């Protein structure tokens, strides 16, 4: 034991001994285990990505819809933060609709993409927002049309501003896309500043805020990097709100957030970052 934050020490104590993958080995096996049986469903087959990555049945979203109301998506509900986020897949071309659809019913403000439509010559998600402001897509199945308004270009991120229409209604919102561009499948960002930028961006712009619905937080999967990005977020949002900053237990919340998405952090080194930005955030708070 060493006594010169609680958070800081765990670290140093950590990285030191080289546990970071027995850590991360201790979350997996003591992660909460659901069942997802709407998600099995052979009828839902074509609506997920991967056959090994479900939303658990208790936090899923509904669709709203008539026909079948299955989306791989879930709400994470962090009751002492007072945040909630949906963290789900990359839509696929058949479920681009209903992407668009759970944004529209959940009224949602942000869409959080950490991901790219490519990473390494794979494809990881749909290109389900118009790349071009001249060609708007019409989501004919679920009776949406989706606009690019404008769009503003950093290094690591992009931010667009989208006008999304419910075209029975004639209704429009805006909704903000934030699209970090360099964070790497199963890899961490570029730089927990670069990171940082980034979430202080979406956390400035409201969409994070009570007075919405919960921001639809992506990647791949849902999970590995939706998982990070959350985890820091929330992290911060305790030790903010608490009395004992250092009392924020990062792997306890990490176990709390994966009672209602399985595997949020894939990799040991995602979750030795997740420490990290939330160390250097701590000081912006
Ligand atoms: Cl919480
Ligand atoms: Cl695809
Ligand atoms: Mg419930
Ligand atoms: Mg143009």
């Amino acid at each position: 034991n060493l006594y010169f934050s609680e958070m800081e020490k765990e670290f140093e104590q950590i990285d030191k001994s080289g546990s970071w993958a027995a850590i991360y080995q201790d979350i997996r096996h003591e992660a909460s285990d659901f069942p997802c049986r709407v998600a099995k469903l052979p009828k839902n087959k074509n609506r997920n990505r991967y056959r090994d990555v479900s939303p658990f049945d208790h936090s899923r979203i509904k669709l709203h819809q008539e026909d079948n109301d299955y989306i791989n998506a879930s709400l994470i509900k962090m009751e002492e933060a007072q945040r909630s986020y949906i963290l789900t897949q990359g839509p696929l071309p058949n479920t681009c609709g209903h992407f668009w659809e759970m944004v529209w019913e959940q009224k949602s403000r942000g869409v959080v993409m950490l991901n790219r439509v490519m990473e390494k010559g794979s494809l990881k998600c749909a290109q389900y927002w118009p790349q071009k402001e001249e060609k708007e897509m019409i989501f004919e199945d679920t009776n949406l049309k989706l606009t690019l308004i404008s769009e503003d270009i950093k290094s690591y991120y992009t931010v667009r501003q989208l006008e999304l229409e419910n075209l029975t209604t004639q209704e429009t919102r805006e909704i903000l896309h934030f699209h970090y561009t360099t964070w790497p499948d199963f890899g961490v960002p570029e730089s927990p500043a670069s990171f940082l930028n980034f979430l202080f961006k979406v956390r400035e712009s409201g969409s994070l805020s009570p007075e919405h619905g919960p921001v639809v937080v992506h990647c791949s999967a849902g999970i590995g990097r939706s998982g990070t990005f959350c985890l820091a977020d929330t992290c911060l949002l305790l030790m903010d709100k608490r009395k004992d900053p250092s009392s924020v237990d990062i792997k306890k919340v990490l176990l709390e957030m994966r009672k209602f998405r399985m595997g949020l952090i894939q990799t040991a080194d995602q979750l030795r970052f997740s420490y990290l930005a939330v160390i250097e955030g701590a000081k912006f708070i």
